[PDB]
């Protein structure tokens, strides 16, 4: 039994606690890279939370047993310039993902999927505790997004997805991809940078209009 509730920056501590414990280790792309103490990460984590959309699944114990962080995007102003988030990065493998990224923003603009959204709900952290897996937590996070949704005008919720699997989940969730690059053809200098096991294959960045 177990509450769905919207996380407040005060929950910060908290939620950095749950993510260190499983997300830091578990992501597919932290556990291949070793991750270990990253308080870029931490900081990365932290930030959308103010926008006041992201959702705690919380046992009756009152733990927290799964996040889904989101935040707003918006659409680039025409005047914009992109900034990379890897060049803000001290930490060497956080910056990897950074990089990544960063990749996957030059070669794919959600915006230019949906040319007439100027807001669009961005998934960018979804966690839940190795021992309530396979209950349907991640749908239930899901949902409640959908509640903000309607209640904001909302019409897209973007997901950018580090495993097959972790895309499966939104798939069944009813997403659907707009954008995939595989790790092995992810070669920014010439050289694969990320090879993890077969099943994961690559990125997919999952959407879904509600
Ligand atoms: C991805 C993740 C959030 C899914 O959450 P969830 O609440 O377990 O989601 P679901 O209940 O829908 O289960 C998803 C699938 O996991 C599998 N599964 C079933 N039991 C499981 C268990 N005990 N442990 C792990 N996976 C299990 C099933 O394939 C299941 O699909 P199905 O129920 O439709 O058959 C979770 O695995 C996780 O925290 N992964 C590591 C962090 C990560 O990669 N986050 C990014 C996600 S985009
Ligand atoms: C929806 C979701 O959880 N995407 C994870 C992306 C990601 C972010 C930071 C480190 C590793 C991987």
């Amino acid at each position: 039994p177990y509450t769905i509730e919207l996380i407040q920056p005060e929950d910060g501590e908290a939620v950095i606690a749950m993510l260190k414990t499983f997300f830091f280790k578990d992501n597919p792309l932290n556990t291949f890279l070793d991750l270990g103490e990253c308080k870029e990460l931490e900081k990365y984590s932290l930030k959308p939370l103010p926008d006041n959309c992201s959702y705690k699944a919380v046992n009756k114990k009152g733990e927290i047993i799964g996040v889904f962080l989101n935040g707003l995007m918006r659409r680039p102003s025409p005047d914009d310039v992109p900034e990379k988030a890897a060049d803000s990065c001290e930490h060497p493998k956080f910056k990897k993902i950074l990089s990544l990224m960063d990749h996957v923003e030059e070669q794919f603009n959600i915006f230019d999927v949906y040319p007439d959204e100027e807001l669009i709900l961005d998934g960018k952290i979804l966690s839940v505790d190795t021992n309530y897996r396979g209950l349907g937590i991640a749908g239930r996070l899901t949902e409640r997004a959908y509640e903000y949704m309607r209640e904001n005008g909302i019409n897209v919720y973007h997901v950018l997805c580090s495993s097959h699997y972790s895309a499966r989940v939104m798939e069944k969730l009813g997403f659907h991809e707009v954008f995939r690059m595989q790790f092995a053809d992810y070669k920014p200098q010439g050289e694969v940078v990320f090879k993890p096991a077969a099943p994961h294959v690559g990125i997919q960045v999952m959407a879904k209009e509600v």
